[PDB]
């Protein structure tokens, strides 16, 4: 997938101010969270709590960021960037305003009654297609991503999907060959790939289905995006 240039380039201008915007709701949806860490039962639960209006609200922001700037992928690829030399002249000043839009988009994905959650499987991969760097962050994001595969193929109303389909349908990559060329240093030397569709060919063959619970659940995800936060990710 190529990104539009010129959607990425008026990225670059807005940056910092939706990036504010961005932290606001973050914080709110957070703060709230903090409240009813234990009756915030699944994504349902946690949009009720936050309120229709606060909802609607959250989700026209994301709109005008998706469609605006371009977001095909729902959020922002840290591999892509580092990978295409325009993009990474573009962007490598403002890596730190881009770690807030992506936490955003990761936290709102916290409410896809669907279970899908295709923009944290965005976050979650990109992270391990980045990290060459040496990191036990990238182990987080191995357990995070088996959670994911977890909560959907848990629930029954989404289709069963190849490996392949599973990964690739949340990339601006079109091959899993093309990964190689894209990745980080992990990625190639633990077979990480291998590991991946491995996980959810197993996930998919258990009759156990331990998914951990929501508030968990989003604990570790608040948790793995605020990691994702302090680190350098622009080469
Ligand atoms: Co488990
Ligand atoms: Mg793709």
């Amino acid at each position: 997938s190529i990104w539009d240039i010129e959607k990425a380039s008026l990225l670059v201008n807005d940056c910092q101010n939706i990036a504010n915007m961005a932290e606001q709701k973050v914080m709110m949806v957070s703060a709230i969270f903090s409240e009813s860490s234990k009756d915030i039962v699944n994504p349902e639960s946690f949009s009720e709590r936050l309120g229709k209006e606060t909802v609607k609200d959250l989700y026209e922001f994301n709109e005008q960021l998706t469609t605006k700037y371009g977001l095909e992928f729902r959020t922002i690829f840290f591999s892509y960037i580092r990978k295409y030399d325009a993009y990474w002249c573009l962007f490598e000043d403002l890596e730190k305003p881009l770690k807030s839009i992506q936490f955003f988009t990761g936290l709102i994905d916290l409410l896809d009654n669907t279970n899908k959650h295709l923009t944290l499987r965005s976050i979650v991969l990109d992270a391990l297609l980045s990290a060459d760097e040496e990191d036990s962050f990238y182990g987080d994001a191995l357990v995070l991503f088996e959670e994911l595969v977890i909560r959907y193929f848990g629930t029954d109303s989404n289709p069963s999907i190849d490996a392949s389909e599973f990964i690739l349908s949340c990339l601006p990559y079109t091959s899993l060959d093309a990964l190689n060329v894209v990745c980080g240093q992990v990625w190639k030397s633990q077979k990480i790939c291998d590991f991946l569709k491995s996980t959810i060919g197993n996930t998919s063959n258990s009759p156990l289905q331990l998914r951990a619970s929501f508030p968990a659940f989003v604990n570790a995800v608040i948790h793995f995006l605020l990691e994702f936060k302090n680190v350098r990710r622009l080469e």
